């Protein structure tokens, strides 16, 4: 039942992402190094990681069917509002239940709740976000789920600040229809068992973790030697 249109869809998003997630991770070594001891030991290291990925998340968005079709400033809105949730999903393909860490391909990019708790960030933020680490993982998406997924992310309808909110949701219309129709025809039960409304759910899931990151990125901002450790990108998207 999915469409041509639907598979040039997914073709587009699967590719988007292959060009913008190197499972090599080879890049990390560009990064300021990680300490692992120095209560913010880890926060240049992890700033470098999410600024790194912001980017990655903008080259992955400017791909998605529809997003070029925006206002530059819809654009920048939905970025803005979304970098950090796609950030967490696209986590989730480094993420191993194993040890309950993001695993980066070798132990110098290897990171469990001890490390990413020292780089600013308290357990409020950090426990439910590996629970939602788990409960992701758990719905074992196919790779075109998981594209679909941070594409719908991306492109909100319902984020402040979103100027042509009905055009935001007709582009997301058609990654959710393309998303449900693809459920459908090419996840067998009973992985499948109402797994649209399992990832929908993650969604506010997200919000809730966006939420709390944006909370804490206050606090932490409030203190100019915190603020020292970032980047210029990672400053100008959580706020400046
Ligand atoms: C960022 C990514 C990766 C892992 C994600 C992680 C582990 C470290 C902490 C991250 C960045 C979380 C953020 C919110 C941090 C929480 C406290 O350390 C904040 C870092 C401070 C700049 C979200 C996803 C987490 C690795 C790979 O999957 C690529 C992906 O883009």
């Amino acid at each position: 039942k999915l469409s041509e249109e639907q598979q040039h869809i997914i073709a587009i998003l699967l590719d988007a992402h292959h060009k913008t997630y190197d499972p090599t991770y080879a890049d990390f070594r560009d990064f300021r190094p990680p300490v692992r001891m120095s209560p913010l030991s880890m926060l240049p290291h992890l700033a470098d990681l999410v600024s790194y990925s912001i980017q990655k998340v903008i080259g992955f968005a400017k791909m998605i069917p529809g997003f070029r079709d925006l206002t530059s400033d819809d654009q920048i809105v939905l970025l803005k509002s979304s970098a950090i949730e796609v950030i967490m999903l696209r986590s989730n393909q480094s993420f191993t239940m194993d040890d309950m860490s993001w695993d980066c391909g070798s132990q110098d990019y290897k990171y469990d709740v001890t490390d990413v708790s020292k780089a600013g960030h308290t357990l409020e933020l950090i426990e439910p976000l590996i629970k939602f680490q788990v409960g992701l993982k758990k719905l074992n998406l196919h790779e075109e789920e998981h594209v679909l997924l941070m594409a719908i992310c991306i492109v909100s309808p319902d984020r402040p600040g979103v100027q042509d909110a009905k055009l935001v949701e007709a582009i997301q219309d058609r990654l959710s229809n393309t998303l449900q129709t693809y459920i459908r025809c090419r996840h067998p039960p009973p992985g499948s068992h109402q797994l649209y409304a399992k990832m929908i759910q993650k969604l506010a899931d997200l919000r809730s973790l966006n939420e709390e990151h944006s909370k804490q990125y206050r606090s932490l901002s409030f203190q100019p030697e915190n603020s020292m450790k970032l980047t210029p990108l990672v400053l100008e998207v959580f706020g400046n």
